[PDB]
């Protein structure tokens, strides 16, 4: 079958759907990834076939989607979240990008469109040609969670007071293309999840579940990693957070290193500068593929993002999380912590000494490894990518 | 499980194993691709994990393996082909590469080794750690065909008259790693075939067969491929063999283009200058992803190589083959001809008119499309890659205690 994947120009959201693209390819299906011209090279460099659509995006240049406190969740609040975010997402997959992807769908006739959950050109393109389409999540479904509240809150109002920013945007989006608004444009003919169910939001529709393979981009085993380690190894990927936050970067590095273990840290050209002399047990590196490092690690300290955490799931590694709050990092870090596989230090509370002390706990207390390994078992049982391909074949067959 | 795949630094032999690497990766196994450092970039651009071994290879800087005349296939000839190729293959996966691959196999302990059939650091590494190992072909099994002739012939000479260059090579190669010569160092615990069994050599050993997915490398669809085709198309990928033959490169292109279809031809910069004005109906391109082009083509004119012919097979596309002799091109081209799916012109018989006349036939007589279609259908039914991964989990599982 012909599968048209689409993702806005961002490497991380691309990497999200790369293993699936490959599962589809080796099952024999024809796969295109449509993205903005500034993401075509990353698509090519993952081994796949790119279809440029639209203009270069260059995305790297009190209304939150991640609000769960149920008194903040009023209809007006959610309505306004959807007013604000529809403009963000329109921007990320605009009417030129949408019109190119629709024209390619019309000529190529895909049987199935899979769209990254922030790439709203996809369902327009699929409905324009009558193809079913799968909304592919890239962490928790903040948007589906918000929309469930919204739709129900909306149902209980003067028929004349149910203004819907999502319906207006997507009717406008679809209208050059003869695509009429239906809720399926908001959330897919169906949805594909990448987070394990135990950390996920209750949902009104089920999503396909999947044992998510986290693709970490270009990867080379460095020689130093060919070593059996002499003790436990810690991986520190907090470059952005530490550089953003009396106490100096080198203060943090020092306190982190003051443990009975080897530290591998991803750090800047710039940042290796103002750390000055590195502790004898801290290797700084621009990048190390996480799948080749984590099998030898007792702990990972990171920002709580989907790729990194999915790596920690897969290799059973205890986490110290200093959450981002950029999509779902804070909810997900609490979940990890409630299951006893992580310790959490919110950025306002971040101090060199605190990083160090949770880190020593993660090495010394066997309960965190044990919780981590349990989470790994239950990840091991989620549907394989081959199962997921069969589901998507069915999705497509049904029309 | 952990699959340690290994290939010498060569893009084609890598690509040959890219889709199997990925089938395994998305079935959930940990896959390492070990090659010389000059293949690392190619491995990353395929979306795979490179493990560098040995030093850069830089291979693009009487005695053949495609010899099939029975009177030439004496014991002394095969002996000497083995003596010579044992030196060439050592060069291609030398003591440093081998040592590096053995150290990594010791360290990472894979459940299966899958080695490109030309990469003899592979079975050695496997043996050092008792992993089963699967010798992966990249065309016909020329080496096993000769090895079976050689072992039969050797079996009945005088006992003192049974020099085996492969036994002497591989005993030497294995010795620093405590690895003993056994026939399985020559040909693998088992062999994975990439060519459809209808066109394969008979073997005195089993081979897993597979619906070989030909990976065409990095791919960006250009605007021109993405519009509706206005009339039938022909793919011409013969840039190399052409710029080696008073009869001019422009002449070959004029005749070949003199047919009732558009031509998409791959030419270098040097080639396009040397040909000058292109015919109206010819698009010269330095590269075009075959899986995106072929669905719209009535024929493909090419040199008979594995990757290209597997694409023609997959898309059911009639072929005009001008065989090179790098490996198995001559003998496969003859297999397709007999099935009716191709016309052949050897290098020695090649004129502009003969190429054009053959091309006109492929697009005019429906018997070629019919024959290519039938071949496609037999290909669609070979074991899938998912199936091949199961087969390969069985090798790993059976190969344990
Ligand atoms: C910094 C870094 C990231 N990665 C991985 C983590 C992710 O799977 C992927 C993309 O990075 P990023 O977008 O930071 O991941 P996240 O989803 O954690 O925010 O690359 C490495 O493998 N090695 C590295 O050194
Ligand atoms: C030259 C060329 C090759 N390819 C494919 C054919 C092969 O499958 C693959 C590897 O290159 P190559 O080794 O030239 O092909 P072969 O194995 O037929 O000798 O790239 C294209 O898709 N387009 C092109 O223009
Ligand atoms: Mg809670």
């Amino acid at each position: 079958m012909r599968v048209l994947m689409t993702v806005f120009a961002n490497r991380s959201h691309l990497y999200n759907m790369v293993p699936l693209a490959w599962a589809l390819t080796t099952a024999g299906h024809e796969v295109h990834i449509a993205s903005h011209p500034d993401n075509v090279q990353a698509i090519s460099d993952s081994g796949l076939t790119a279809v440029p659509v639209g203009n270069d995006l260059n995305i790297m240049a009190a209304l939150t989607l991640n609000e769960t406190r149920p008194e903040k969740l009023t209809w007006q609040y959610i309505h306004d979240v959807f007013a604000q975010y529809s403009q963000i997402y329109e921007y990320m997959a605009d009417s030129t990008m949408t019109a190119d992807l629709v024209a390619h769908a019309r000529q190529w006739q895909p049987d199935l469109v899979i769209w990254d959950a922030l790439t709203y050109a996809g369902p327009i393109a699929a409905e324009a040609v009558g193809a079913p389409h799968v909304r592919m999540l890239f962490g928790l479904d903040q948007w589906g969670r918000m929309r469930d509240h919204f739709n129900r809150l909306t149902g209980e109002r003067a028929a004349d007071d149910r203004h819907d920013p999502l319906a207006d945007w997507l009717a406008t989006k679809g209208e050059p293309h003869g695509v009429a608004f239906t809720e399926s444009l908001v959330t897919g003919t169906t949805t594909l999840a990448v987070a394990p169910p135990w950390m996920s939001f209750p949902s009104e529709q089920p999503a396909l579940s999947m044992r998510h393979l986290p693709f970490n981009g270009p990867a080379v085993l460095p020689d130093w990693l060919r070593e059996a380690p002499s003790r436990p190894r810690v991986c520190l990927t907090l470059g952005l957070t530490l550089r953003e936050l009396n106490v100096t970067l080198a203060d943090f590095v020092n306190a982190v290193a003051d443990i009975d273990a080897d530290v591998v840290a991803t750090f800047s050209a710039e940042q290796v500068a103002e750390i000055g002399d590195l502790p004898d047990n801290v290797r700084a590196v621009d990048f190390v593929p996480l799948h080749a490092l984590l099998p030898s690690c007792a702990a990972i300290v990171h920002h709580g993002g989907g790729g990194t955490r999915t790596n920690a799931i897969r290799y059973g590694v205890p986490q110290l999380i200093v959450p981002n709050w950029l999509w779902d990092e804070g909810y997900v870090a609490e979940r990890f912590a409630e299951r006893g596989a992580a310790l959490v230090t919110e950025v306002p509370d971040l101090t060199p000494d605190r990083l160090r002390d949770q880190l020593r706990r993660l090495i010394a207390e066997p309960s965190f490894k044990a919780a981590a390994e349990q989470i790994q078992k239950e990840y091991d049982a989620l549907p394989s990518l081959t199962e997921t391909v069969g589901e998507l074949v069915r999705v497509a067959e049904r029309g």
